[PDB]
């Protein structure tokens, strides 16, 4: 895509800490950038909208290549349109923001500079952040995660991407998402189908696949930590159903693992660890520090709240696994007990570790779920199962919760607040 400037693009500043072996940390002057899908796209250098509602303009966009030549991305009013603000080391994302239109959430990337995403190599290192999920009810997901995106958004590979990282291009993840309007310097107009339950979204003929490490997906009720490997570490474009993922006729027919080897303490039999108020070990009405440590043998986790350190609880009642670590033994035991082969079919932790040994881009988002109402995170899922089905129970939310139109109407002032990001070798951030 091209770049237009009737709306200025200024990336909100966000401080974070880089720590070194020995525990010295120094402040990094980062910034964040809004994903290109949230932006206004119109004719370059000026003219009609290329995309409006959930359909493309056929004249401007007769094919994928011509569309990208004819259409530009605009700048973003982060606070006024998207409900995104920063202060020092703190980032806030509001759920519903009303201005010209109703905006729902956001997806943002941490930048090293105004033209480059920050690239984190996770293996042998740890990532720490603080989060306030108190204003995230059932059906919402405040997510902090990593994907194997190109640092320049693909600009050096695809000359028709003139927008680059400055405009939040180049997203990919383990779903091989097909809802993206621009992939690898081309529009996704050919075969585009509007969503039946969402006025603003659709599904195109291509998707964008890459490795993904979901450090944090959570609301005030439930949370999960999930590696997702892909057969190719970095970005690849897929076609149609061969993308796999939720919006495809065969979920597992692609090159990424859309399920992942997930660790949700509630799903793993600990129903008192995480939740609102003093009945839980980690009280979700108050700020939580979440630390995640990556090794060739596994992923370890601890929390700090009110100055008190709590390690990840052990899996409870999982046949053949007694630890608290995402390692190959856990991922196999999980598949054996709960079902599925996707994670190991796509190369498991060995393949995940290849992505963790290269640069990954930090993604911060807030979303509601137009496929499954977030029931997979915070309720019983699938709903035709009950608590007696192994792995069915993931949280205490009602099976009727999380319908997007309902949560958007009911809880529009929901928000997530991420802060105090720290990164360095294992043991260095604490
Ligand atoms: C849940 O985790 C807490 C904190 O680690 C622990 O004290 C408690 O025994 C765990 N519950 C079960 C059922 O294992
Ligand atoms: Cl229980
Ligand atoms: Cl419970
Ligand atoms: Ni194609
Ligand atoms: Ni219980």
């Amino acid at each position: 895509q091209q770049v237009c400037t009737t709306q200025a693009e200024t990336h909100p500043a966000l401080s974070w800490s880089k720590c070194t072996s020995g525990g010295s940390c120094t402040t990094q002057a980062g910034k964040v950038v809004l994903d290109a899908n949230w932006r206004w796209t119109h004719a370059y250098p000026s003219g009609n909208n290329c995309y409006n509602g959930n359909t493309w303009d056929a004249t401007l966009c007769p094919d994928d290549a011509t569309c990208a030549k004819n259409c530009c991305l605009e700048g973003a009013d982060y606070s006024g349109t998207y409900g995104v603000t920063t202060s020092g080391n703190q980032l806030t994302i509001d759920f519903v923001t009303q201005s010209a239109n109703k905006n729902v959430g956001a997806r943002l990337y941490l930048m090293a500079s105004d033209t480059a995403y920050e690239e984190f190599t996770l293996l042998n290192n740890e990532f720490s952040f603080d989060v306030d999920v108190s204003a995230l009810p059932c059906g919402l997901n405040g997510a902090l995660y990593f994907v194997s995106m190109d640092a320049d958004g693909g600009a050096s590979k695809y000359p028709t991407n003139l927008a680059g990282a400055k405009y939040g291009t180049g997203y990919c993840d383990s779903q091989c998402p097909r809802d993206l309007k621009f992939i690898s310097g081309q529009a996704n107009v050919e075969g585009w189908q509007p969503s039946s339950n969402n006025a603003n979204t659709g599904i195109g003929g291509h998707g964008s696949c890459c490795s993904e490490m979901d450090i944090w997906e959570a609301n005030s009720i439930s949370q999960a930590l999930t590696p997702h490997p892909c057969e190719t570490v970095g970005q690849v474009t897929c076609s149609g159903d061969d993308c796999g993922g939720t919006y495809s006729n065969n979920r597992y027919g692609g090159t990424c693992d859309p399920d992942g080897c997930d660790w949700n303490p509630y799903r793993l039999g600990n129903h008192t660890f995480y939740g609102p108020g003093s009945g839980f070990t980690v009280d979700t009405t108050k700020k939580i520090t979440v630390v995640t440590q990556f090794s060739s043998t596994g992923i370890n986790r601890y929390y700090v709240q009110n100055g008190v350190k709590f390690v990840q609880p052990n899996a409870s009642g999982l046949s053949g696994y007694t630890g608290n670590t995402i390692n190959s033994a856990y991922c196999s035991a999980e598949q054996t007990a709960f079902g599925g082969t996707s994670f190991t079919d796509k190369g498991g932790l060995t393949q995940m570790n290849k992505a963790l040994s290269g640069g990954m881009v930090l993604v911060l988002s807030l979303w509601d779920d137009y496929a499954a109402n977030m029931l997979w995170l915070d309720s019983t899922y699938p709903t035709n199962d009950t608590a007696s089905t192994p792995g069915a129970a993931r949280g205490t939310c009602s099976t009727s919760s999380g319908v997007p139109a309902t949560v958007e109407q009911q809880s529009p002032n929901s928000k997530v607040v991420f802060s105090n990001i720290k990164f360095g070798p294992i043991g260095s951030t604490g």
